[PDB]
């Protein structure tokens, strides 16, 4: 078993191998740094199975020395649950966290988006979209979706930023301040029905605050990167920026085509566990063996997509895996699209003379994460 990761993904590209195996119709076996060897799925068909098939448990690695990447062991989160606990827990949260409820935020997003622009270009010459726009937009929208008082939208932020750049005694101090402030908020909503109110309706207080902290994590630093990384990719392919400044009616299907093509992690997912013998790619991953997935190789499979390694805003359908598949599919999906749609949309519309302030090859990324994130994205206009 050839060791994994294959190469520290510097910048935003992928190691050839993944696509090599997809096409080989080969299921990879790799040696992860911690825990042991794992299997590795790269095909759309075989990444679809691991997302949706019930022969693969996410439960079965809580408290375990499982084929992993970071030494720390994972601490029961929703994304580490199987049916029917997961299903009862998702079934409830879906009744509060609605696709409607999320479309309902588009007018606010416009405000914070279009006034985040106002400020940014109202300041200096060159800017840093990351600190001036890509990072603030999603926390502000997270807050607004929780119905956090705008008088604490900053104090709050400051707490979510110190989850690193902050001392150990003031990491947990932040978390505990966020946990105790987020229960009190749910306490001051039980007497009244928005998202936190709707959540109180069968969920335990423990699961209620749990979820509120999860959404913060699941969709803050991820949504930042999507906005950041997309702008980047769009500026290094203007044939396709231009295609969006001519008509903005495209941006929905664009957001999804940018989601397909940009890698969401620097490497393969947390591993799932086979709870019964399964065939993937002609191999019998036996019960107990572990399988990690690559969404990118699935998101550019020629057996599923035409001209995969090419952008195209007219794709009939777009069954990408950047936002998950089946039971555990991203329950921000709608908010994400909303955020990203209005984020890029105005951004483009407002400032159609946008460009890098530096030679792209010179635009640096970070070494100390699992998701690809720009260290800074300086621009001009
Ligand atoms: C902006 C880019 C985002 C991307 C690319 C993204 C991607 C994903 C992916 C790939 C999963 C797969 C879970 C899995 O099957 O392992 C997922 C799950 C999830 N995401 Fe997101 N997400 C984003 C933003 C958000 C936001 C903004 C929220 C909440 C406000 C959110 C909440 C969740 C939740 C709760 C799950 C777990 C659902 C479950 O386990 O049933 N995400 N997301």
């Amino acid at each position: 078993a050839c060791p994994y990761p294959f190469a520290e993904m510097e910048r935003l590209e992928i190691h050839p191998e993944y696509n090599r195996l997809r096409d080989a119709g080969e299921l990879g076996r790799v040696l992860m740094p911690y825990g042991g060897e794992t299997w590795l799925a790269t095909s759309w068909e075989d990444v679809a199975k691991v997302f949706v098939d019930p022969r693969f448990s996410r439960s079965a690695t809580l408290g375990k020395d499982v084929p992993r990447v970071l030494p720390a062991i994972q601490q029961p989160v929703i994304m580490l649950m199987d049916p029917p606990e997961h299903t009862r827990l998702r079934r409830l949260a879906t009744k509060a966290l609605t696709s409607r409820r999320m479309e309902a935020l588009r007018p606010r997003t416009q405000e914070v988006a279009d006034d985040l622009i106002d400020k940014m270009l109202a300041k200096g010459a060159p800017a840093d979209l990351m600190e001036d726009f890509a990072l603030p937009l999603p926390i502000i929208m997270i807050c607004e979706l929780l119905g956090v008082p705008i008088e604490d939208q900053t104090k709050f932020r400051t707490w979510s930023d110190q989850m690193g750049a902050y001392s150990q005694e003031v990491v947990m101090a932040a978390g505990q301040s966020l946990y105790l402030y987020l229960s009190e908020l749910i306490a001051e909503r039980r007497k009244q029905n928005d998202l936190l109110g709707s959540l109180v309706r069968r969920l335990s207080e423990t699961e209620l605050v749990g979820f509120a902290v999860t959404l913060l994590i699941a969709g803050y630093e991820t949504t930042a990167n999507a906005i950041g990384n997309s702008v980047y990719t769009l500026l290094t392919h203007p044939e396709k920026l231009a295609e969006l400044r001519k008509d903005l009616s495209l941006i929905p299907k664009a957001v999804d085509e940018l989601l397909r093509i940009i890698p969401i992690a620097k490497q393969a997912s947390w591993v799932r566990m086979a709870v019964e013998d399964v065939e993937l790619s002609g191999t019998i991953v036996k019960a107990g063996e572990a399988v990690a997935i690559q969404t990118h190789s699935a998101n550019t499979d020629p057996k599923v997509y035409d001209h995969p390694e090419e952008i195209d805003f007219h794709r009939t359908s777009n069954p990408h895996m950047s936002l998950g598949h089946g039971a555990h599919h991203c329950m921000g999906a709608q908010l994400v699209r909303v955020e990203m749609q209005t984020a890029l949309g105005s951004l483009i519309s407002r400032i159609p003379a946008l460009r890098f302030a530096v030679p792209e090859p010179r635009i640096k990324f970070l070494r100390g994460r699992l998701v690809p994130s720009l260290e800074a994205l300086p621009l001009t206009w």
